[PDB]
């Protein structure tokens, strides 16, 4: 389904961003791939490579929360393919867990810096190409959290949720030019974010934190990176011609439990 | 995705269902449609082999409010095939329009019966089969109109926004077994639905109806019957497998808007 | 916010039912109280006394899966009072837990005829009256089962998820009136249900169930009745006057968190 | 419901922070108002006492975006009252009108900051004295923009979707205690941030703009500010012990409406 089409991945040096590249590049796209490691996007492009030796694979350093750096990603992107395809917004961290009261302004606005306002940036920037196309899709990375509270996660939660607004905003904005914009709220999946997450939670511990907290969960276990690319790669397919505006969670059905 | 999985449609004589048929069979799919006119069923079949030349297709006549005749097409489905990979369980009429105080007990309790109880009955008898399987993907069709109010279609309303009762409630039910169940809740697509909806809405004048039914949504236009195919193929397919207990809607953005 | 208001209260004599006739008397109301208990009913009345000596209480035998009764205590209502200001329509059962495979089509349709069709008969005939008045609150009982999966209960889930879909639908229809039609998705609340419900879910031991399940609560704790009529006696009070459509969990939080 | 209790509001010196002062001030409460602007404080203490004559009102200028101020504006509160029973964190601005690719970064930062960072700012400062207190009470402004994509609106609909993600996360961390924590959504409310925004969006014909704006919603009418204070008079009482962790629309049902 992407046969030559170009899509552009923030946060694709690990995880998700990763997974989602491999999978896109099985399904013949070509790639720009975004993140502040040079480290992970060099072993995205080795796994990327491993699936499809013949993809087009372009690699830029940028801090998604400065401005000047998002407007060089996506000139980066235009200059080796001329054009943009699929977008997916999701480079994020998240945040060093405490109760609202003790998590701090410093520690806020940084979560805020970098999994809103950097995704409120992307957009800005790669919408216009898109307007400009009469064309593209786009895939914002929320989280459950970010249609549901955890807890001692304000940052997460603020940002998160933040990113479920913008993504219905612009979404009412643009479907008029065929240009579609959902978002995925991904729940418990095994990535280098969730476990360090557990670690977080139970630092004598990590694994006991990580099997106590999925116990809930209706599938019984943990995602694996490749199921949340499946979802992603619908997303920016045609066959998401009408989906827009829409938050998708991959969570095994949590969110929807009471 | 689905070569040589079984697939059971409900309401496959026509709409949605007829474009989800075509749609998975030219994904290798085995088919067993199901529908009260047996004159609709013969045209899927057709539409499929002139995608499909190989594809297996079996056809029962059954009306899903009747569960004698529920349990025959589920018998029918699984002596032919042996067993029950995905099932959309899709059949479903719109009901006479009308405000809520002249809606007619008559009227709600027709549209409950083949939209609600219809659904029940047909998640009965699957997921037994799938849970005795370990396996199965399971969509229901709800409908914008089953997460909002769309007005003058109490019985619709209330049908509808129970099929998302019974998906989020099976959903934590059957998950366990690897088993999902999500549902759809598409918009305004052209379907003979949606065409008649729109002839009881001014009988004088259904095209400015439909003109004006869609002049507010994000997307300006309507949406086709295989962006719903689409939609549903993904849902019943590996590319899901972690996701359960969704509703996601196949709108436009209409939804999400304010 | 009561003085010499009508407010009609179906399930009246039991649980949330007494507990708003008690807390709206206290207000000043007028009360008509319906339920298939005449025991219910009088205990009902005979509390409402103790708190407001000189309220008017009418009581009315029927049951609301019957049209005919309905319409017996709609016209037993104004032939008394000559209006209807506010209706808590109410009543339900909570039906035999089962999983899906196993729920029975029997026992599906008891619970769908009294907690869906029930209201729906109610505002069939109650609403005509309001538009006629030019005013008129209404408050539909739905349960937290009505906007996510509780699990081992299709009946219920379906039904009260069907409540919120009437109660959104009426309110697009009738809020141009000034009427205002809103839901409340109670928890985990302790009533007579509730009691039942932990009986059905550990028989031996139902204390040992009822505090296991609200273990998970943000709250830590089980809601009381009168913590249900208050929200109630908001939402039927010209405090609500432009608040539609819209659903109100009284759950302690727990819907929210994931 | 407010006698003695101590209620604090920020945007108290105009639209539905005086509106609320106004309402609460009926029901006995003792006031801290906040705002940036010292007129508009001074008329909202007038107006205040025009209601009650015997109310206490406390005023402070202060900026929410400045943590400096906000510890300013609790401690000036604590030193008055000795306690803070409730809470509307309420201050927001709107933000300059634009599509995603014009909006600007700017912008983006100076609504966050306020609508945001404002009030998890104020969370931060004010929960940690409702749980020494071991109770408390907190209403956060969203809006329809926070649950709902309007368009042109980047900056709001991220920053009002945030509040909706500290609203549930706080509620799940600080139930516990008794302390409850709800967000209200208004839609259109004649205010004069409304009565700017219509200017907005028709600079050369505001009033045929708000016309317009309006004729969609099922109530047919724009909301007015006590009606807003009446139910943040609801969520800051007793009468909402159990409610927490919710979202109140306030929009005449267009939220629910499809
Ligand atoms: N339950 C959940 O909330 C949940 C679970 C998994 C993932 N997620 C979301 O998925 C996305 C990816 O997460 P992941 O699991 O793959 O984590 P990850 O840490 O494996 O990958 C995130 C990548 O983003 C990069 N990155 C971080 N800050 C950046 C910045 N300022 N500029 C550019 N790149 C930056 C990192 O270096 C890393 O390569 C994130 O937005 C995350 O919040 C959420
Ligand atoms: N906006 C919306 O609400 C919207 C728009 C399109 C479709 N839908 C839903 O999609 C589903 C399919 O709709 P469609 O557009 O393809 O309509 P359609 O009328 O073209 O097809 C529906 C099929 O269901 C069959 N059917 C009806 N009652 C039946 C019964 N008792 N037993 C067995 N089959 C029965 C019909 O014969 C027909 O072949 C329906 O559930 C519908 O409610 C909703
Ligand atoms: N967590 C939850 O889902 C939850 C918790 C409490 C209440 N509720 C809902 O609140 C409402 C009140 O329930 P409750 O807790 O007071 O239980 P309850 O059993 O104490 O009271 C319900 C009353 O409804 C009456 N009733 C039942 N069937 C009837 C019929 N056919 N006609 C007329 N009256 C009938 C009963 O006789 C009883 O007096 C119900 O709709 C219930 O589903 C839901
Ligand atoms: N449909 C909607 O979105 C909608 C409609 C009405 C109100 N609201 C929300 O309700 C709240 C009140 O709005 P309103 O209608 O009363 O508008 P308003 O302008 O009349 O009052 C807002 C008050 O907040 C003050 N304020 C602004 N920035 C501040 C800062 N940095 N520090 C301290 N005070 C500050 C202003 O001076 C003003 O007195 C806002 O959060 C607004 O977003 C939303």
């Amino acid at each position: 389904r992407f046969t030559d089409r170009v899509v552009l991945i923030t946060g694709g040096g690990s995880g998700l961003g990763r997974a989602t590249a491999v999978r896109l590049a099985a399904e013949g796209a070509k790639l720009s791939l975004v993140d502040v490691s040079s480290e992970g996007l060099e072993a995205s492009k080795a796994a990327v490579l491993e699936t499809a030796p013949d993809a087009e694979v372009l690699t830029t350093v940028a801090d998604v929360s400065d401005e000047a750096q998002v407007e060089a990603y996506v000139t980066a992107t235009t200059e080796r393919f001329g054009r943009i395809d699929g977008f997916f917004n999701n480079a994020g961290i998240e945040g060093k867990q405490n109760p609202t009261e003790s998590f701090t302004a410093a520690e806020f606005d940084k979560v805020v810096s970098i999994n809103l306002r950097g995704v409120f940036l992307g957009l800005e920037k790669v919408l216009k190409i898109m307007r400009e196309q009469g064309s593209g899709m786009v895939v914002n990375t929320a989280s459950v959290g970010g249609i549901r509270g955890i807890g001692n996660q304000s940052g997460y939660a603020a940002a998160k949720h933040g990113v479920v607004g913008l993504t219905r905003n612009s979404a009412v904005e643009y479907g008029r030019y065929g240009i579609r914009i959902n978002a995925i709220a991904p729940g418990a999946i095994w990535t280098p974010m969730v476990e360090n997450s557990m670690k977080q939670l139970d630092p004598e511990n990590p694994r006991k934190a990580a099997e106590e907290f999925i116990q809930v969960n209706p599938s019984k276990r943990y995602g694996e990176a490749p199921e949340i690319a499946a979802v992603v790669a619908f997303l920016l397919s045609d066959d998401a011609s009408y989906v827009n505006a829409t938050v998708v969670p991959i969570d095994g059905g949590q969110s929807a439990a009471y």
